[PDB]
């Protein structure tokens, strides 16, 4: 019935073939790799979860400012994004510390991230962005300064800079769609959202699972 | 007033009470064993709590497909269900990789056991259950296949076949009553997750914190 | 308009200016003060979120037993108390079990005040603080009695000791307050939980972040 039903649908099939790919792949001893795999499998597993909750309708809230929400993403981001963060994180033997900050900083970006989105004042809702978007900053500041096997160097290289790059059109494309100024209409941006959550779960899994870095 | 209060009553009651009882029996310096009782102690003071909201009738909301669904459930099994495979995980020393996938399987189970819940279609509702039962299969399967001092294999196996049959359980038990196809009375399905809760709470606690598995 | 609009925003005002005075002298190598730093940064960048939501009026809704309850502090106490609580618990090198009773024992103090704060029936609600009372008096003991470099001795025994105190305010300023019998009007009660608050928190953080004990 709603127009963006067709992207909610392929972001559903291709986290689910992604899921069911990394499990097979998986089929592994090495305690390191099997850490990586445990982590990268569930990632599009909790995606797929929201992207269905999103196509039948249950992830859906009207929050007035009578606008279309799907709050759903945020339940996967919440868990998705710091379990991307550790894959980085445990690639360069991170310390606890920069770990928690790291977690930290993800939890206070999409908390905010889902005030924003549910704010009924128009105006701070954007209030909620600019947070958000500073603990981003934050995050990737932390990647590239806050931070080794050549190999390792190598994979962490790939995974960071397609991190930068991807996390970074989220708030763009939140800012001109529906949550935001609603400049670009709910479909295109559901598409938007699709290809961006995939590349950045499926496309990174697959740089991910497929390099020698993750064993020991 | 509704009839299933004596079975949230007895539960409420029996929950309290092995609560008392782990903490009397811990008051332990070994720090292996002090980690077996912390986990052990809160999971039914936890579920305490939750049985209380369901007498009190704050866990309880009506859902349209006017449905008494009782949502306290999965707020207690969120945290008590990876308490208890955390239980399991550190007497077979299990790998932080297999600990997460636990972990992350059960998350996921219970998360789509409460928006299959929640659901307003009623034929989605059992997609959900689909999807939940999946995850409880692969964690099923991760506690035979996925995984040592005698008495830790002794103990664990049992733990780990209580496990597998009361678990089992509880999809069935979803399936046929309330909150699936409506053929077990809600007082008769409050009664079976009553008598499941205490024995793979309580039953299972007693198992464990009897047994010299849990000290180094 | 709301009178309490005042302590709202002067807590926004001194939690925001924390977190950035503990970001700037945290620019720290050692990993053990870098731990302390991640957690005492984020407890009030949390609570500036929080104060923040409540200020907006995002985090403040009505309960009929028609009483406004902000319940964004929940939310805020739900991380940022365990955090704290991981503050002492790293100082003294406690085992991993004693930190899991504390942070779970937290998560019960919390969880159950939420469920107080948000019973609609009024005689109920004090079961419910009581309960939490409870939880945070088993805090309180295992600080006392469930635990050392002299510098790391002196730092905890104050940092104890000041928990000890500002912890214990809290229950009674929610019984006397709007959650509770209603004898302090929430425009007062909002500034005795501003004034905990920030003592709790940039207090806290001073005190510990000035200290040598963080340094291995
Ligand atoms: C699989 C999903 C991923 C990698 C999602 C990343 C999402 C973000 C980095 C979102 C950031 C946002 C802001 C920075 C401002 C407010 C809007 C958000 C939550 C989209
Ligand atoms: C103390 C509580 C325990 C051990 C609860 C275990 C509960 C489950 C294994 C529930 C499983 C479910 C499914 C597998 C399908 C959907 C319905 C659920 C959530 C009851
Ligand atoms: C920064 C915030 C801090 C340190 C908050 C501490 C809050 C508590 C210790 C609250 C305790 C409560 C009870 C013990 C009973 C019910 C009411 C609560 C949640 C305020």
């Amino acid at each position: 019935g709603r127009p963006e039903w067709i992207w909610l649908a392929l972001g559903t099939a291709l986290m689910g073939l992604g899921t069911l790919y990394f499990l097979v792949k998986g089929m592994v001893s090495d305690p390191d790799a099997k850490k990586f795999y445990a982590i990268t499998t569930l990632v599009p597993a909790i995606a797929f979860t929201m992207y269905l909750s999103m196509l039948l309708g249950y992830g859906l809230t009207m929050v007035p400012f009578q606008n279309p929400i799907y709050w759903a993403r945020y339940a996967d981001w919440l868990f998705t994004t710091p379990l991307l963060l550790l894959d980085l994180a445990l690639l360069v033997d991170a310390d606890q510390g920069t770990i928690l900050a790291l977690v930290g900083a993800d939890g206070i970006m999409i908390g905010t991230g889902l005030v924003g989105a549910l704010t009924k004042v128009y105006s701070y809702r954007f209030v909620w962005w600019a947070i958000s978007t500073a603990a981003m900053l934050y995050i990737l500041y932390v990647l590239f300064f806050g931070f080794m096997r050549p190999e390792v160097a190598s994979t962490f290289k790939v995974l960071r800079n397609v991190t930068v790059v991807l996390w970074s059109a989220y708030p763009v494309v939140w800012l001109i769609g529906s949550e935001g100024a609603g400049i670009v209409p709910l479909n295109i941006e559901t598409l938007l959202f699709m290809v961006l959550d995939v590349s950045a779960k499926v496309g990174f899994g697959l740089i991910l699972l497929r390099s020698r870095a993750i064993f020991g």
